[PDB]
């Protein structure tokens, strides 16, 4: 994957749980032959869209990180719609994967359970990242050459 | 930071005392950021918001949105908070412009109150809603075209 | 006062009783504010909506939606909500224009009729909806260009 | 109303019923005087709005029959959630009235009793038909003409 | 007879042997109708599905779309499924190509094996999507210009 344009946007709500997914995608990027993806901070899930619009236009790939969970009011529901609706036609607008490492849990501890950290049961921002890579790569193949 | 940002706030009105706080707390960040004068508009309800959000996505570098809809007796609360949602999603890509969300949806009056930077309010989502167009503002500024 | 406003109106037919008083609140409101005639087309159920309501935006500064959709024994409520719910949206932003929310989405009968502007009812839709349209058709005025 | 120029579409799963649909929307056409009607048959109801899209575009409308039951999954929701996002679409993006025959239930029951069978409640088939042809006529009124 | 069209089949990994189950079933099909070779196509999960999707769609006459989407302990579920619902149907419309629905969406994965075609399952989803896929491009085959 050493050819491929990778962006990262991450927000901050919830800071120790995003700079976990963080390293998780910037591992990940590494390993693999990237070791200077674009790296963009939000503050919150709401702005990613808007910024992975902009990222997509000159990268193969986008990783969107961030760390939405449910409070007192209906609020959690429609963050989670926005997000969704937003990615989602970010990716098909331009063509270009837009992976999926925005946890949306119920509570705390399962943020921190999907997060990456010693403990935890798995992390997103790697399996984001990954998801990227691959998808990057299959488009590329499929596409004009040569 | 943030004085050169051209931001727009548009404020519902449906529950008065609410959205005027919200209203204050957005302004009152807005000045403390060096911008005394963002364009300020006023609707009657969440709904209103987003043709209005499409006008000032032209000419200015971030939009705020604040309204508050409270849950009553029928379905209509989630059919309000999905326009609401739809729309915003829609302008900000549209536009390629930070629409911030500080619109209040929930269950209880108490709620909002708790919600909109009044006094004795646990927090405020005008003033945060404006934290978040700044910053996406200077990012995207600092993410596009300049030599 | 909205007298040099165009206003449209769009009123769906299924519960006849209730259609008519919204109808009515929302031709007071505009009569009040200065508008005797404005464009009112009747269609069958609140799914003819967006398509007619996009029709009449090509040609007038906000359009009034009007419509009852009660909840049945099946989901179908969910969906024919949601269809007019993302149809009014995207019609809005389309063409710019304010498609006003007076669609009553009710769990009864005795809801639906309490929010109808009736001698009795609690509240008039129709009236709350047609306030809105001829508020943000103004202010989209003030925002765009006059010299 | 005998000069609108009428398609319908009917999905074909759960076929008794949606031949009743069929039959309801048949009856009115004919019954209205028109010329008739496009009629074309597809699978499921997620099919329904690609072929709707296309009768769209030499029709003044088109009626979508179709009967979603829910089962033992979420599926039930998302199927409904396609159809819905994709008519209206199909009917914004044409101006062409699509009207509502989708039944959406929860029991057998309920959609035979929405059928227009001898011992049902309802005709929506039928219903869906009338609000086709209605809504044709009031946009050839509002469009421009002599 | 449909020897003629242009098959496309992306299915996810997410859940390996079903997936597995899912394509079998729709290349069986597709062998079955006179297509040896459609093009396959492996992606992640069924978020990286429309993209994908959408790349294969400017080159045949259907897609078919498998998968399994299983819910876990989280709300995450509703949003993944929520995503792929808009993104298939968007891409089936912009594209003007059938994308058929053989994306399972279950509780428990006792359920995703049931409706994956294997030896003792109620039904065969794959089998089933692919059905769909091929008939509808036939249908709008003889819709569509010809002579
Ligand atoms: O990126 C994010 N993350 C999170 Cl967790 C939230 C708040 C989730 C909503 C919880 O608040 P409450 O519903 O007011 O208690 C957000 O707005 N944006
Ligand atoms: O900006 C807004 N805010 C609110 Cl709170 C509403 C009504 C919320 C719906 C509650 O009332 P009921 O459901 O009729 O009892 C709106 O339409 N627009
Ligand atoms: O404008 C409208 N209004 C209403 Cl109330 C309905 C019926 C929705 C409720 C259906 O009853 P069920 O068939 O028992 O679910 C509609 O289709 N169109
Ligand atoms: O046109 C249609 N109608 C119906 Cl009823 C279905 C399946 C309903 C889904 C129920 O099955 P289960 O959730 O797997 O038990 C469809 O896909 N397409
Ligand atoms: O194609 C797919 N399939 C599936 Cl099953 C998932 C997991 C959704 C359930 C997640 O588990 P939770 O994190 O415990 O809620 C996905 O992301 N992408
Ligand atoms: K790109
Ligand atoms: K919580
Ligand atoms: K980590
Ligand atoms: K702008
Ligand atoms: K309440
Ligand atoms: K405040
Ligand atoms: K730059
Ligand atoms: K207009
Ligand atoms: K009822
Ligand atoms: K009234
Ligand atoms: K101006
Ligand atoms: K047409
Ligand atoms: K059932
Ligand atoms: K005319
Ligand atoms: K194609
Ligand atoms: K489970």
């Amino acid at each position: 994957a050493s050819g491929v344009r990778l962006a990262i946007v991450a927000s901050s709500w919830h800071g120790k749980i995003c700079d976990a997914l963080l390293d998780g995608a910037r591992k990940v990027a590494a390993g693999c032959g990237l070791d200077d993806p674009t790296v963009v901070r939000v503050l919150g899930a709401i702005e990613i869209p808007v910024v992975a619009q902009e990222l997509a236009r000159n990268h193969d790939a986008v990783v969107a990180l961030g760390v939405v969970i449910r409070g007192q009011t209906p609020h959690f529901d429609y963050v989670c719609d926005a997000v969704t609706q937003g990615l989602t036609r970010v990716s098909l607008d331009s063509s270009t994967p837009i992976a999926n490492g925005v946890l949306t849990t119920n509570t705390e501890e399962q943020a921190l359970d999907r997060a990456g950290l010693p403990t935890s049961a798995e992390d997103k921002g790697a399996q984001a990242t990954v998801a990227a890579l691959a998808t990057a790569l299959t488009l590329r193949e499929l596409r004009a050459h040569s």
